[PDB]
């Protein structure tokens, strides 16, 4: 009698079967493209003869049940939540799952963890068979529905200028149930209108969508304007099922397949230095089978004020050779896959999602991890004492200050490039000796990573 | 802790165990069907009873190893080098062990000698019980190993 309605359907996503709470159900800011249902597998037997009476016959049998399939649409819409003022994404635990199969813990490092800052989801801890098992919860009206043990299979992200910031989801359930009680009041654990508005009070728009993309065997950093975009992760999972002739069986777990981290971008071709035909001609000039890329796509852009952005951040990524594409005005595809430090290493990549970034925040997080960790910026290196110069055979123990001071690593290691007439050691003790007249440099860089730089040409003379 | 991938392979010919130079050893640029490897022979010594209750148990015991099998693929690539001016092939040693059994000479006139205008390989001296001994060291990502005094066996 009632007809269902699709516009009237909420989804709830929970890690429990029982005792639904709101630290384990929430409501998902799904879209109007949602789509489920369960097929089966069936066989037909058909009898082929030579008789004088042939024997047209057909007999059909249910065989086995297929994966449930399961796919909907959501905003990325970051935000702090008043009770524990930290950055959250309001579907953490679909992020949780995405990520590593441990018990969900925003407090740790592994898996999708937030901070005062900013919510960081790394896939350190993803080396399992089996990632963390949820329950979808399909309220369609007032008839509820739910599908066994689901697992994300995919997060599709598009990154596209004239289209706001959404992540699509697609994953497989054991068996779809429908149900007659009520597992909990929708209303309570569904999201007040207070939260509402502190979500809608972020929105990440991907015009303003800004790549960073560096070399790791040159440090050639290029400006590369985005046109449009769209990187995933998949988990490649398959679910196993039993094989019995009497009976129809349905699926028993999964075993996670290959972690795989693509993206493509496209750009507009540009004339101008570090731009998208340096960058081609340089990828289709040296050749290589490996490839070793800082990429680090921020949407949403960068701003000295808090503004919402979202980020993805893969150290050493995989550029395959790009392939010019011809339009009205030339703009180039780059093809990319986050490779990682060892098959079995994890830190494929990390993402950053937080209303409130800084350029010094999404700094600090693509060079050291997090955005509450702050790094060093710039480097002078500070003598022993004002000193400008050197005579021959004399001590000189080189200091050095950064900045900000505030950032956790403060060493950096002690070098010399230019001229040979001096030594230096660990702790930056630079020496000289006899037969030394010429002029030398001395190099500082610390160990994160920031790029930093601390030069000095101390005049090295013959002495008195 | 690592996985040995087969793309990583680097093939060495080498003629000595120790000293190598540019002279002794040089790379074979090999293709994806590269295959090497060592099989081992046993033996099961079984009781063969008839009356009830019979002994059922076997034993095994390992008696001996084979001969190292050792196979890849090479691309046909003369050209003349800098060094010489005389056109040589690259992987040259293993046609003077597929052709004769003396010491290496490119300047001589059996087995594989080159010259300056080709590279010429005939088997006029290939009356030997043992013919040039080679050694192929084999380069897998990090891992060293080789095959201990190798004959080439047909190409």
């Amino acid at each position: 009698m009632s007809l269902q309605l699709l516009r009237n359907t909420r989804i709830f996503v929970s890690t429990v079967k029982t005792g639904h709470n709101k630290t384990n159900t929430q409501e998902i800011l799904v879209q109007d493209d949602i789509s489920w249902g369960q097929d089966s597998n069936s066989t037909d037997i058909t009898v082929n003869e030579a008789g004088p009476r042939p024997t047209r016959g057909s007999k059909r049998f249910n065989d086995s049940l297929n994966a449930a399939e399961w796919s909907f649409s959501t905003y990325i819409l970051p935000y702090k939540d008043k009770n524990t003022s930290k950055q959250i994404v309001p579907d953490y635990m679909l992020w949780h799952a995405l990520s590593s199969g441990r018990a969900i813990n925003l407090e740790g490092t592994t898996g999708a963890h937030n901070n005062a800052t900013n919510f960081m989801v790394n896939f350190k801890d993803n080396s399992y068979h089996e990632l963390a098992m949820l329950h979808i919860y399909i309220l369609t009206d007032k008839t509820w529905s739910y599908i066994d043990s689901c697992q994300i299979n995919q997060a599709e992200v598009n990154v596209d200028i004239e289209d706001i910031g959404r992540v699509t989801w697609s994953g497989n359930g054991n068996q779809l149930i429908p149900l007659d009680e009520q597992p909990f009041d929708p209303d309570q654990i569904g999201i007040d209108d207070e939260t509402y508005m502190t979500i809608q009070g972020s929105y990440i728009k991907n015009k303003l969508t800004i790549l960073k993309i560096k070399d790791m065997d040159t440090n050639k950093s290029y400006d590369i304007p985005i046109t449009g975009g769209t990187f995933t992760i998949n988990n490649n999972i398959t679910y196993l099922t039993p094989n019995v002739m009497s009976r129809v069986t349905i699926p028993i777990g999964s075993f996670t397949g290959a972690f795989e981290l693509t993206g493509s971008l496209t750009a507009y071709l540009n004339d101008k230095s570090l731009g998208s035909m340096e960058l081609y001609k340089d990828l289709i000039k040296t050749l290589k089978v490996v490839n070793r890329f800082e990429i680090a796509l921020v949407l949403g852009g960068e701003y000295d004020d808090e503004r919402p952005a979202a980020i993805l951040v893969a150290k050493q990524a995989h550029v395959n050779i790009p392939t010019i594409e011809t339009d009205d005005v030339l703009g180039t595809s780059v093809e990319f896959k986050a490779i990682p430090s060892d098959l079995d290493a994890g830190d494929e990549g990390y993402l950053g999602f937080s209303s409130k970034y800084t350029r010094t925040t999404i700094n600090n997080l693509i060079v050291n991890g997090d955005g509450a960790t702050d790094a060093v910026t710039a480097i002078t290196v500070k003598s022993a004492g004002n000193v400008t110069t050197l005579n021959r055979s004399a001590t000189l123990q080189m200091s050095v200050e950064v900045t900000p001071s505030s950032a956790r690593n403060k060493e950096v290691t002690w070098a010399i490039t230019a001229g040979d007439a001096a030594t230096i050691n660990a702790t930056g003790l630079l020496r000289a000796d006899a037969s030394k007249t010429g002029a030398v440099t001395v190099e500082a860089t610390a160990k994160d990573g920031s790029g930093v730089k601390g030069t000095k040409v101390i005049t090295v003379t013959a002495g008195g």
